C-alpha cells in the first residue's frame, strides 16, 4: 500500500530508511519534520535536502518568517506548505547540558501537531546528540498516536535496530 516498507516497527512508531525524495515519495504522512536551526537557514543535512526538494521555496518562506515576528525558539516548530508538502520546521537542540529537556520540548511540539508526522531523529546529525538518546526521548514523548520516523544511513539503521532490541 505505502510504497516504501518500514524496516522496523516499535509499538506506535514505524521506522523508514531513505533520503528526502525517497521518504517524501514513499511514506504516507500528513507532514514532514525538518531538523532546523533557530535561523531557519537550511545549510546542511536534512534541512538542505528538504530545501533542494522544494526548489528553494522552503528557504524563501523561512526568510519570510524569520522575518516577521521574529525568529525561532528551540523548539518550537514552524509549519510551511511547499505545494503538496507540509514541512514542520522544528528547532532541535545543539548537544549540551539542557539537551534532554529541549529534546522533550521539541518532540512534544511534534507529537502535538495534528496529523501523522514523519520525523527525523532530531539533533543526531550535525547537532551531535547521540542517536539513541534523542530516540529514547522520541519514544517517551510520542506514546499515543502513530508516528513515523526516518533515518538516512545504514549506520543509523543499525543503531535504531539495536536500541529497539534493548527494549
Ligand atoms: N539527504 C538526506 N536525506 C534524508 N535525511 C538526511 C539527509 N541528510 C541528513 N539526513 C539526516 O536527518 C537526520 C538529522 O540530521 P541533521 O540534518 O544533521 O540535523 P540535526 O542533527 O538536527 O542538526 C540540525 C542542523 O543541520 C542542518 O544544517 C540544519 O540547518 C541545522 O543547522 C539524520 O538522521 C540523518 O542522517
Amino acid at each position: 500500500k505505502e510504497k516504501l516498507n518500514a524496516f522496523l516497527v516499535h509499538d506506535n512508531v514505524a521506522f523508514y530508511q531513505g533520503d528526502v525524495d525517497t521518504v517524501v515519495n514513499g511514506v504516507d504522512f500528513d507532514f514532514i519534520v525538518n531538523a532546523a536551526n533557530e535561523n531557519l537557514a537550511h545549510g546542511g543535512g536534512l534541512a538542505k535536502a528538504l530545501d533542494v526538494y522544494t526548489k528553494g521555496k522552503l528557504q524563501r518562506l523561512s526568510k519570510e518568517h524569520i522575518g516577521l515576528a521574529g525568529k525561532v525558539k528551540v523548539g518550537t516548530g514552524v509549519m510551511v506548505e511547499c505545494d503538496s508538502l507540509r514541512i514542520f520546521n522544528v528547532v532541535g537542540p545543539r548537544k549540551g547540558k539542557h539537551e534532554r529537556d529541549l529534546l522533550i520540548k521539541a518532540y512534544n511540539t511534534i507529537n502535538n501537531e495534528q496529523g501523522t508526522p514523519l520525523t527525523p531523529i532530531l539533533s543526531c546529525g550535525i547537532f551531535g546528540i547521540k542517536l539513541e538518546t534523542s530516540l529514547e526521548v522520541l519514544l517517551d514523548v510520542c506514546n499515543t498516536k502513530e508516528v513515523k520516523v526516518f533515518v538516512y544511513t545504514d549506520t543509523e539503521v543499525c543503531k535504531v535496530k539495536d536500541f529497539v532490541s534493548g527494549l
